[PDB]
């Protein structure tokens, strides 16, 4: 809550989007497997519609790069301002923008349509319409008179309910709230951290309910969801570095119904 | 006739030739843009990933017949062969592969050339990787001549004879004449072992292009020109493509009309 105050975005990026956990040569790596759960889940072709939601997206856009082929409107949140800040220093192109060309041609590669990483970084920034504050303690996230267009088509989230939630309740509760977000039928894609507690953002020390696969599946089927799909990347030795104790990380491919 | 004169004015011309102007002129956009895969950039690495790809053309040793100052040429090349060796005529050429082999800044810049083979090759291989694999590979950066009999010179290092070759603009652009181009042609094919292969590009009906000052005199060849010659060298040819340049490439650092790839191998 409090502690997201002192949340610095570059010591974010740091520490997880630069070389070890950001090194995309290696196929073991964490950054890859995210890549590929996302790009396998929508060349399905069974993730479709005309606007997509992405909650809590702090200052990374990779968790979009496979989505935004199939979603024509497109809208970022964060509860940070200063996180909104460094998606538009990377949405329009400003100076000193964080440099994502790696996952943009990492994406391009894994998706094999033979697409430029440049086609692909100018579509994403072409279908973000809006950046929004939000906050899934919130029974309406988004708050009242919202530019989203709801409810949307389906929703990705990376990251964001875990760290955010003191303990399983609390998990489960914004887990329900970003869910009205979501229409019916629609498709919710989310990663996040497993059996991680803590983790550092520069000043800021957050942190996390630990929590297991287990208990991410009871929490989305409570929550109205069928389940499609839910793997785990085990985090190795070489990617536990100091900023965090996360253990493994997980997709799960969610269906509200 | 008198070889000696047209080599002379060809030698003479190519004192002008400027490597970074040639760079732009060819390899930055539009030319470079490898996102329309209509461009003939995306052409060329399809031509050479899809021929890589058969797995038929392998060895151990390539060379690259007049390299110039551009490493596109040998991106596919480099995960077949373990010994690679560089060649051109001019000094500043093979000092502009010299920056880029030890990765200095100031070097010309292949990394979108890169990501794009990486992309058609299809194993998911990150980029940096490719690089320090043709980094690896590449043996040796030589001299070359292939108006001589023997265009690496005698007792050169190269190992020989090699296993494959790769060729790029080389022998149309120095060659004054046809006569001349098929003398390029059985030179170079000296250097070849039999049964081995020369994947060649060139210009098609170009008669002259931009270096800088360097304004230099081309032959212009046909695609039947092209393949009577390796015919006329002892290949099979085994692929002949032809690229037609789109009016909006066409941007007056040439008069080409067209590109050929060509796969022959060595009858023996
Ligand atoms: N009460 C709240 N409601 C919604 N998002 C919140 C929140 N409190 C903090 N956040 C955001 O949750 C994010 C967790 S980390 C950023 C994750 C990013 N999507 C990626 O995958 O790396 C931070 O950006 C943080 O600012
Ligand atoms: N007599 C000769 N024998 C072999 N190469 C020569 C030569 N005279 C000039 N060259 C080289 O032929 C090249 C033509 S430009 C082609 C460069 C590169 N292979 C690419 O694909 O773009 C120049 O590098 C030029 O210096
Ligand atoms: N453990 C953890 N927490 C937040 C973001 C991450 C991104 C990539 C790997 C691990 C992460
Ligand atoms: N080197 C060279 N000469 C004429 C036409 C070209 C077209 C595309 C790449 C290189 C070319």
């Amino acid at each position: 809550a409090s502690a997201y105050q002192r949340f610095e975005p570059r010591a974010y990026l740091r520490n997880n989007y630069a070389p070890p956990r950001g090194d995309l040569c290696n196929p073991n790596g964490v950054g890859p497997w995210k890549l590929r759960c996302l790009a396998q889940t929508f060349a399905t072709g069974e993730v479709s519609g005309r606007t997509l939601i992405d909650i809590g997206s702090g200052p990374t856009v990779y968790q979009l790069l496979s989505a935004c082929s199939h979603f024509e409107d497109i809208t970022m949140t964060d509860f940070l301002e200063v996180n909104r800040q460094e998606l538009g220093r990377w949405l329009q192109e400003e100076p000193g923008a964080f440099n994502w060309s790696m996952y943009s041609q990492h994406a391009c590669l894994i998706e094999g349509k033979g697409e430029c990483w440049q086609d692909k970084e100018r579509q994403l920034r072409a279908r973000v319409k809006r950046v929004l504050p939000i906050d899934v303690h919130q029974p309406q996230p988004l708050g009242a008179g919202s530019p989203a267009p709801l409810p949307a088509d389906a929703l990705v989230s990376a990251f964001c309910l875990e760290a955010v939630s003191p303990d399983l309740a609390s998990f489960q509760r914004a887990l329900d709230h970003i869910t009205t977000l979501l229409r019916p039928g629609g498709h919710l894609l989310l990663i996040g951290a497993l059996e991680e507690s803590w983790y550092l953002a520069g000043e800021a020390r957050l942190t996390v309910v630990p929590v297991s696969e287990e208990e991410v599946r009871e929490a989305l089927v409570r929550s109205g969801y069928k389940v499609r799909d839910l793997r785990t990347y085990i985090m190795p030795a070489h990617l536990q570095t100091g900023v965090d104790d996360v253990k493994g990380v997980f997709f799960a491919w969610a269906q509200k119904v």
